């Protein structure tokens, strides 16, 4: 046989490159996943991730309360935190024993898979009582925020998209939903009558994951990296695996 | 009057047969329910059922964590079980005090009502971090598993469909979503423009039920049987009520 | 060892100690107890008996 | 065939009688069990049974403390009861908050199986510090109490032997060991050199049982009766199953 790495008959090499390219491109086919992640960062360094993975479209929607830090199996000031919520829902509405709940997110990062079409991204960033823009009557139910998404790149390939906003002020008390649609460069509408029931089934088949990791280090090591997910850390370092035409 | 059970003028008998046939056939009309049940069996003999009942289509989606046994009002090693989850999400990722959580399901049974079309059944059986097939990039978001569904029969009538798989190995750690579409032998597409908003409303109107029963006996006696639901027990015994052309 | 002594006991952790009294009553006589579980996960799933190579196997009794 | 219950060819009847006679006589063979039960009766009506079943010989030995009522999974005044014990071991030796512990047995019944030889029965009924007769130096380590054992009879057959003594006074604070030897009408000594190691093995093979039942009713119903054990209740009623030459 020919010697490795020296000729056009390195079939092991050709197959390796195809294996990777096939994965990149499968993800972008209409048969592929589109995935969204919401990372809620807490002052103690821990991070709640909520991930949803589905065909065609995908999204996450959380209440103010659901985005607050919850330490499984530990004390959470659960009564005081009911009282905190009452004062967040209406000023001077509760009887809490703290000015600022350290369970409130300090920041949110939203990441989409590279199979999303960024122009389809929509965000409903509501107030603490789940209203998008001050009052329902004048609320558009979303903002199209794709222009703000940065490309997470590795080796020159787009491995994901990130929108990050800090919530560092006392008044940054939010509810949050986000949504993106899978790339579809074709003129086959996946929600036209021929395939619409499959999109309805995709709503039932969407897989959800949620967990609080103790530190960004741990998220990078045990959540992002093992699963070949895209990420951007606090030091603006990009994580992910470039696959297209790559060995 | 004619004597009962002796002539074609037993109207009480005719009405009884129609009453039953009407129910079988109503369920199969597009006005009818389609229902799915996920049974998660635990080593202590208890069983979590999640049921969803809706028009047109129906499905259930649960995280790894949500399928774990939770004993309401009793101790659940809640801190250790956070640690268990960390080691299930990534090997050697947690600091638990047990090798195997007895809260992990030992088996799953998926049952559909007889109004499902088995060829529409789709399952997303993911890993513990809610990925269908090892990595998102190469994951088809579902498998069409209808061929594996057994018919639950009573008196010769199909009263439901069952797919059962055990999770007896240490590595059987799953997330799970399943979906089926209601029978529609017509060429009226329920999700075409004339009726699509009704299917969107059906997503909001789907009724959910979940509860942990202490034993299969108790599930059969107090969940399955009172509600005329189909079931298949560990001894391969079929439960349900035959209705078509029956008194 | 008794039935009870072979059951799992987690030193320094919770063991459903009251419910497990009730489990034992139903194991000693069917329908004899008032437990909140069908199967106690504290029951052994298997037993291995090992002897040293200095045993005479023909003397083994169980 | 001959008609049942009318002739000497009722083989079903002959076999039934042999089946029963074989059990009575097997128990009395040297291959058979000898069994002892100690019942400790508490003021709340509950009863601790300790049973031991072995070949050749059998016995039970318990400390003062081990004979005290212990309610599994409930509160037992465990600290105060340490203090009670200190005052029982030496007068005015402890700092308890009660004059009389209701955990002290009110009575003891000792029962042997009908395979015991009553003349071999020996009892060490010690004081609270496990001394048989006031001081070790002058203590015989047992008393041969067989003469006091009453026969528990059913249908004229000896189904067991009972010695019962109440402990109704404040000073009845005891330690207790009892022992009996299996019938051996032969001149083959089971502890002579030919079989002595088998008796040593019988010491390891003796099976023990202990449990606190809530009432004498419950002991009769769920302990004594299901297992064909002999008993004598507070109303002097005999329980057991006659087997010799019986259908
Ligand atoms: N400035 C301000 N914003 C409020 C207040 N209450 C709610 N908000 C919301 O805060 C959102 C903007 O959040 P931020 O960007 O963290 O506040 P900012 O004033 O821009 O401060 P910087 O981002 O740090 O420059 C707006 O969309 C408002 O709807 C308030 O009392 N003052
Ligand atoms: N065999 C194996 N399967 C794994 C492992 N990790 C995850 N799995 C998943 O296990 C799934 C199959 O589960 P099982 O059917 O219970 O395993 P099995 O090897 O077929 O064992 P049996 O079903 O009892 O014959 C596969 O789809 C794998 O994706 C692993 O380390 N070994
Ligand atoms: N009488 C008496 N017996 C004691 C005392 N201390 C220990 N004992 C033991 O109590 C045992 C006898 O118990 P009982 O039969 O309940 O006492 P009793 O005086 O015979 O009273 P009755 O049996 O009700 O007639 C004796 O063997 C003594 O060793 C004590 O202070 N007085
Ligand atoms: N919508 C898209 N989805 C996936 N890949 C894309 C998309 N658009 C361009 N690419 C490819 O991704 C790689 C990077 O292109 P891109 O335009 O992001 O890089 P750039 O010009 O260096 O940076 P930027 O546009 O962010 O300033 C190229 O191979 C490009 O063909
Ligand atoms: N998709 C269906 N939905 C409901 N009923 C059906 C369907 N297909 C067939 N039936 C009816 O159900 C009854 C049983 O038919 P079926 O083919 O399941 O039984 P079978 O041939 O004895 O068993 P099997 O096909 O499982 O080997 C018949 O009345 C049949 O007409
Ligand atoms: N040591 C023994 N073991 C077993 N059975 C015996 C023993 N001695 C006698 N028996 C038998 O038990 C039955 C009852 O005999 P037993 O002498 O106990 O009754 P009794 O004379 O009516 O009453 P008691 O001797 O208690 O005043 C008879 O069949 C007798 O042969
Ligand atoms: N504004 C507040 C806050 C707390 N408490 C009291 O604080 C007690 C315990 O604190 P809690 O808020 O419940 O937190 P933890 O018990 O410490 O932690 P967790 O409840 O999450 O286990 C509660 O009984 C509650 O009555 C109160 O009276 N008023
Ligand atoms: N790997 C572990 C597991 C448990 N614990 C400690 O175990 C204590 C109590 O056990 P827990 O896991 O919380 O279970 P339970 O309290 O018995 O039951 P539950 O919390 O569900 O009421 C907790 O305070 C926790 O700190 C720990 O330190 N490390
Ligand atoms: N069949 C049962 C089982 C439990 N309980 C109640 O459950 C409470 C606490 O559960 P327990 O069985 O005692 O287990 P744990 O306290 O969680 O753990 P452990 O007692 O071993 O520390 C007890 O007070 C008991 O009264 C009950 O009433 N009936
Ligand atoms: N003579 C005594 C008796 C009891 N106590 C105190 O009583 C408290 C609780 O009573 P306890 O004797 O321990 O019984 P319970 O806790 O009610 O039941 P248990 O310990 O068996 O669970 C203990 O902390 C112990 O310090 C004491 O100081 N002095
Ligand atoms: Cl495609
Ligand atoms: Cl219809
Ligand atoms: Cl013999
Ligand atoms: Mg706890
Ligand atoms: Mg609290
Ligand atoms: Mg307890
Ligand atoms: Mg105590």
């Amino acid at each position: 046989a020919d010697v490795a790495g020296t000729s056009n008959r390195d079939f092991r090499g050709r197959e390796q490159r195809l294996f990777n390219s096939e994965q990149y491109n499968y993800n972008n086919s209409l048969n592929g996943e589109v995935s969204v992640w919401v990372y809620a960062y807490y002052s103690d360094g821990s991070v709640l991730v909520i991930n949803k993975n589905s065909q065609y479209k995908v999204g996450i929607s959380e209440t103010f309360k659901a985005l607050k830090e919850y330490r499984k199996g530990q004390h959470n000031d659960s009564y005081d935190e009911y009282e905190v919520n009452q004062s967040i829902y209406y000023p001077n509405g509760g009887d809490a024993r703290k000015f600022h709940s350290n369970a409130k997110p300090r920041a949110i990062q939203i990441i989409f898979s590279p199979s999303v079409n960024v122009r389809t991204i929509k965000m409903a960033k509501g107030n603490a009582v789940s209203v998008p823009d001050e009052y329902l009557q004048r609320s558009h139910p979303w903002e199209a925020t794709g222009i703000k998404y940065r490309k997470i790149k590795r080796d020159g390939e787009i491995v994901g998209y990130s929108h990050y906003f800090e919530l560092p002020h006392e008044y940054n008390s939010i509810s949050l939903a986000v949504s993106g649609v899978h790339k579809n460069p074709s003129s086959y509408n996946v929600g036209s009558a021929h395939n619409v029931m499959d999109v309805f089934q995709s709503c039932d088949l969407a897989l959800r994951f949620c967990n609080r990791y103790w530190a960004e280090l741990e998220l990078v090591n045990h959540y992002i990296s093992p699963n070949a997910y895209p990420y951007l850390d606090i030091n603006n370092h990009s994580y992910g695996v470039a696959l297209s035409n790559r060995q």
